[PDB]
């Protein structure tokens, strides 16, 4: 069955300022991911060329509870549009072995983002 996972958007979390909690999401195809802003001023958006081929781009409105359906297997890098430069990202691993994860780790992106992205990848390891 399809499960729903809740992800929160916070000004301050345990890992720092401007975060997605959790920042790492393990899901199966057909799962929904619900993005919930706790504080005002956050949204969720897929980052260009950081979702698997076949997946559709999306961008939520600020403060709305966004329901994302993941169909394609692989890795999804998401961001909060206004705080992406501050490291506000979340990774969604749908299925096993996202082949595009390598491509997501190497893609050009803010240095503070790379730090968080790597750290979540190591913790999931
Ligand atoms: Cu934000």
């Amino acid at each position: 069955a399809s499960e729903n996972i809740e992800v929160h958007m916070l000004n301050k979390g345990a890992e720092g300022a401007m975060v997605f909690e959790p920042a790492y999401i393990k899901a199966n195809p057909g799962d929904t991911v619900t993005f919930i802003p706790v504080d005002k001023g956050h949204n969720v958006e897929s980052i260009k060329d950081m979702i698997p081929e076949g997946a559709e781009k999306f961008k939520s409105k600020i403060n709305e509870n966004y329901v994302l359906t993941v169909t394609q297997p692989g890795a999804y890098l998401v961001k909060c549009t206004p705080h992406y430069a501050m490291g506000m990202i979340a990774l969604i691993a749908v299925g096993d072995s996202p082949a595009n994860l390598d491509q997501i780790v190497s893609a050009k992106k803010p240095k503070i983002v790379q730090e968080r992205l790597e750290k979540v990848i190591a913790s999931a390891k």
